[PDB]
């Protein structure tokens, strides 16, 4: 039913391959998830990732859609949308360096819309970062991938975390506790810094806990202010998604197709 192409990436979780749906030639990604490396299971018994993707794969959005899934004795196999041509945001930033603010604004806006969609669907991603964002290069559209560390959104504290440390908030580093929305906004602050500076702002636990943001590239005062707000040490000091999107730096965003024409 699927023609398997080259390996795209792998880890302890499993492995992801480029692929083609035989019936209509649709480009897909084929993600193999090892049963013994799934720490969080859900019910419809499946990986939480399948639960989460089904909850958000309803309709159009800036989330990669789950097309089908299969169970094997030792693994699940997930069939996911694959834009072509595509580049992840990490590779994009590696190649082009720090992004022009106009471009970072368009990208960051689309990520915000995607994350709002997840939260509105009861889903918390928990690993928002450049590597988990795909750019549909023809359309200038961004897509969130990899819900393998995610969880149902709740209003009470989380005490588990298996996303990316350097994108994790100081409350996690110190007390191994965080709330969903405010932890997400922290990771968004790390992401926006990464876009406009070309690298993440903190490498060690001590820098995260200190929370002093040093800008290594020229960044406008308005952008710096948004970033520093997202990276407030006190979780409750961080902006809501609404406050982020109403921030003066976020005004007059380019459309995705204009973004493609101008920058891609
Ligand atoms: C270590 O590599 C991983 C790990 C988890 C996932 C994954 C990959 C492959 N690459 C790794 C580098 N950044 C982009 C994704 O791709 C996923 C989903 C995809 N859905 N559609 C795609 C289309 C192209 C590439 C990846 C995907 C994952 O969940």
């Amino acid at each position: 039913q699927y023609q398997v192409g080259p390996l795209l990436g792998s880890g302890g979780f499993g492995s992801v391959y480029s692929g083609i749906r035989v019936s209509d030639n649709l480009p897909v990604a084929i993600k193999h998830v090892e049963k013994d490396r799934i720490s969080d299971w859900g019910e419809l018994r499946v990986p939480m990732e399948v639960v989460l993707l089904k909850k958000v794969s309803s309709g159009f959005s800036g989330v990669i859609r789950l097309l089908d899934w299969f169970e094997r004795p030792d693994s699940f196999v997930l069939i996911l949308e694959r834009p072509e041509p595509v580049q992840d945001l990490f590779d994009f930033i590696t190649e082009r360096g720090a992004l022009q603010e106009e471009l970072a604004r368009s990208f960051f806006w689309q990520v915000l819309e995607a994350v709002r969609h997840c939260h509105n669907c009861g889903v918390l991603h928990r690993d928002i970062k450049d590597e988990n964002i795909l750019i549909d290069l023809n359309r200038g559209e961004l897509k969130l991938i990899d819900f393998g560390s995610g969880a149902l959104l709740k209003d009470t504290v989380y005490t588990d975390f298996d996303g990316t440390r350097v994108y994790s908030p100081p409350e996690w580093i110190r007390y191994h506790r965080y709330h969903g929305r405010s932890a997400a906004v922290w990771s968004l602050g790390i992401l926006l810094y990464d876009m406009v500076c070309g690298d993440i702002p903190f490498e060690h636990d001590e820098e995260i806990i200190r929370g002093q943001v040093f800008f290594r590239q020229r960044v406008s005062s308005e952008c710096q202010h948004l970033i520093r707000w997202c990276l407030a040490l006190r979780p409750s000091d961080r902006p809501t998604f609404e406050e982020i999107q109403n921030h003066p730096w976020m005004q007059d965003v380019l459309l995705p197709q204009e973004t493609a024409e101008i920058h891609l």
